[PDB]
């Protein structure tokens, strides 16, 4: 039933989801599949924890929010650390089964896109790649139309008297957040008196930690791709490494990094 | 299912994989998802580890040293992920766990077929373990195959025997179902290897790779135990996990450390 | 010394720091540099760890919870580096070590004053250890200061006592030179904290931080032992390191795991 | 003497090299100093191991070269991993003692420059920053005028019949290596028959590992700087993060990554 080790974990279903396509079977295809499936499981947990962080923020539950963010950091760290396994996959080995993948690519990862949206990097154009899946497409639209984790943090600050612009109370959440210079003084005050604003200070650093770890994931991702396919165009239709290098330019919480330039000045 | 074209989710069978997380708590407990995912990610890594370890055995059977080392290198990395991920579960507190532990069954990873496969492959054979898998005839059979076949260590010893090393004749044929017992007659064999790395660089490298594999495995065992300790606190239970730290897969490789010393270097050192 | 302007090397005193690596082997052995650097990098991290742990104590003495947690967070990261770096030394083989171990003295990190300071701060007090530092009156004195002062754990208990927790009166004044002994009367205190995290979130967070610190420290101890095992093989020696794994700094925090269970949650759970 | 724990390790000298300058003493200055000193010790070991790798390559000692490179990878990993400690240093804390540093900066790290030169990223213009130190400047010139680790690998391949250009037998080593398209076929052959060229294949992957880990160090370095000083100009006179982001564009073994694009095609 569900009380046995295997039944509780639904291993019959979990361990029958590895189906290589190369023929004859290529030894390194199992790594390729498992590498992605373990990542998808972590992404599922990450989304589970991040959704809870949003709820805690909405309810002004600071320590609870920090607790779930701490676990979120550990999950992102595992996702980043595991690239080391995939780096044992050489070009010689990969070219032995890359053709079986067809046009598929990471662009079609619904969970990854969900997390990107939740963190704030929204792009309604991505909903298109999931047209074949209206159900999943609907789930992406939901987070797309709701305030991001960052925006909820701003709304939290607003509830406590911080000089947060009125637009953050209600606006087109489907639009990706744009750097807001008027928020600079808000964060300067926090960092200039950490003893008083220790709650806000703690959350600011947690978000910086989360974004930094995410960028590290993006960087290791890019470097792994570079050592596997080099500068070949991707199966998804992009330039490959070039496109992944541009992703490193994206920022989730720009004001948190920009405030550094004026702190203590 | 994107216009007949293969998709990311289709290739990875995500509909099946992502529908395998079914918490039993009701109202659902926030921390049960971690409990499940922690186990499932580990089971996937263990499946890959078995896949790679079997390949390492095949390479040894073919005298393919660099290939064996490469597969073992990947194996070490997989074991490292299995070890590092305990940091996620360490964020589970007693306050959180007491909220859903009641709905769980009384079993642990001791019932993991894939894990047992790894233990068997590395050499920690235990015929009695086959009974706990009686419920599953199929899985029980595949486990019996590895049980009756030489372990990774024994294949390494057989490889050494094929190249002049003073490996005892008993390693050519015996009841492989019985766990390897420390053999002091292997000491001179490993001493010679470590005392002449210029000539035995292949054997030397494989010896260190096996020590790396066992060390990382022991680290996984320790982190496992320390995590269980901070969650439920402290044979059976934590005591059983403590005893597991005393088990060794390649005893002779560690024992030789105490007797190496012959200096066969040329002039100038 | 760049035109009177401070330089990178001058600020960091690199001329002094980078002239502290003096191998004794002659002809010099390639692997002796690793042996030295492995120890020196650890000694530097240990110096920082003491610096941070002392600050954590001060914060507890000032009821400064978020500050204490921040310092402990850095402390965990330093301990993590000390633990992770064993991977470098694991690349030292018996074949390499036997080439220079003869020129070394008979001492180990057991003679590390900075390490002993950490053990003392965390609470593993041992007045007898002061004698091994008899050669150094100064260092022996600074070590005596921490020995005679409440440990990080005892300051945490004193902090709890200042806020209504049922902490025994003996923790207000006693011979701090004596290592803390498991106190079962502390069980109800930690049970209440873990059973009402909404009210005792500060205490709850500090409890988990201390468990993190001890767990990471035990991991350092385990990696230390496993590395020594693969280098020299297996009280004293490896047996001593094995016994060190049985020591606990905050026993009551781990013991409470076995008795927590009161559900004080509101409706709906 | 030198037989005691402290005497052997010269701790009296090592543990008296931490001298903060802030007045009053700033708590976080010790971290700043130790963070760099531990890194410098690892860099010293890294140089020690890399020099040995070069010697092994010159003597065609493959497994020995791989052994030292393996340790080199572990050292680079520690150097990269330790950034996590420094990330606990917030802008608020740093601004409390950054002023005491004056014009000093990582540009003045002789050991780091030495390693950069040894790996092949040579720039005679850096010798200038070390004018105040002629002795150390002389040590940098030595590695500057000698073949890099990569060039020695090419010379190794040349000794075994690989189609290596004649210029690699003798040339102006002080000049940084420039991408050589004529090397593409050399590496393609290696990756196309790994069973035969397993020795060359192994070394190629070791170099890819080393460069990838080095780039990871550069990335974490840049991200840490971003969360500490943001986009402020550096004490060394550069744009700061902008300059460190450009460093990520540098490559040690370009042909090893470029070959990926044509492997199996
Ligand atoms: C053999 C190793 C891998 C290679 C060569 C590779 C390659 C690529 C390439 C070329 C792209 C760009 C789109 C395209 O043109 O295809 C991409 C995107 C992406 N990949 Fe990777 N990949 C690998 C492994 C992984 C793994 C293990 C994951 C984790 C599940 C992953 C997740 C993603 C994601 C989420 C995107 C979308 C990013 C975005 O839209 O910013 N990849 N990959
Ligand atoms: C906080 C959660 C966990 C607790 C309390 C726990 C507890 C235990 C206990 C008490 C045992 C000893 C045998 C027994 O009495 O059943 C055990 C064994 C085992 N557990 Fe863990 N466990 C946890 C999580 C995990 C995870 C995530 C894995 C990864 C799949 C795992 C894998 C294993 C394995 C493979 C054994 C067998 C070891 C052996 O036979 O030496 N456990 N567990
Ligand atoms: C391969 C090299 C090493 C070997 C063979 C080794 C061996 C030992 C042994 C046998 C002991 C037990 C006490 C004794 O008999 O002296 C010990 C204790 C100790 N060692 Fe290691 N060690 C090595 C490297 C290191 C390093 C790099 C450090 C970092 C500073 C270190 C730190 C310590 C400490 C702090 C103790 C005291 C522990 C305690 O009192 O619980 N050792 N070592
Ligand atoms: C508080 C943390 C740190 C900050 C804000 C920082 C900042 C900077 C900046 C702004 C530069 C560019 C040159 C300039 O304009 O100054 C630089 C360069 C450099 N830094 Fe860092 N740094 C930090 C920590 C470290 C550490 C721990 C190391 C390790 C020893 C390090 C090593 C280097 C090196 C080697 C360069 C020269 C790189 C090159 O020429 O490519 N820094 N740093
Ligand atoms: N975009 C990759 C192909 C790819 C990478 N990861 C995955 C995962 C998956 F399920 C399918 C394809 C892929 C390439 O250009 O080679
Ligand atoms: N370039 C840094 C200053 C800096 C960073 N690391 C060091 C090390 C050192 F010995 C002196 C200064 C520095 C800044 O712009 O803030
Ligand atoms: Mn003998
Ligand atoms: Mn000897
Ligand atoms: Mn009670
Ligand atoms: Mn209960």
């Amino acid at each position: 039933g569900r009380l046995t080790y295997g039944g509780y974990l639904r291993l019959d279903q979990l361990l029958s989801a590895q189906q290589p396509l190369s023929e004859p079977a290529h030894h390194d295809e199992m790594l390729f599949i498992i590498q992605h499936q373990t990542s998808e499981l972590w992404l599922k947990l990450l989304a589970h924890e991040l959704r809870a962080a949003i709820v805690h923020l909405q309810r002004d539950e600071v320590w609870q929010c920090r607790k779930v963010l701490a676990r979120s950091k550990q999950v992102l760290r595992q996702l980043t650390e595991q690239w080391s396994v995939l780096e044992t996959l050489t070009p010689s080995e990969y070219m032995g089964f890359r053709d079986v993948l067809g046009p598929s690519s990471g662009f079609q990862s619904l969970q990854y896109r969900y997390i990107e949206f939740l963190l704030g990097n929204k792009n309604p154009q991505m909903l298109q790649v999931f047209a074949y899946d209206p159900a999943g497409q609907a789930r992406l639209r939901e987070v797309l139309e709701a305030p991001s984790l960052y925006e909820e943090f701003l709304r939290y600050l607003a509830r406590f008297g911080h000089a947060i612009p009125q637009q953050y109370q209600a606006r087109d959440w489907t639009a990706a957040h744009v750097a807001d210079d008027t928020l600079r003084p808000v964060f300067e005050r926090i960092y200039e008196n950490t003893d008083r604003y220790w709650r806000e200070y703690s959350l600011c650093e947690d978000l910086v930690d989360v974004e930094t770890q995410f960028q590290l994931w993006r960087f290791r991702h890019m470097r792994t791709v570079m050592r596997v396919i080099g500068f070949k165009r991707g199966t998804g239709g992009s330039s490959g490494v070039g496109f992944l290098q541009q992703a490193l330019a994206l920022t989730f919480f720009p004001e948190l990094f920009d405030v550094r330039t004026s702190v203590g000045v």
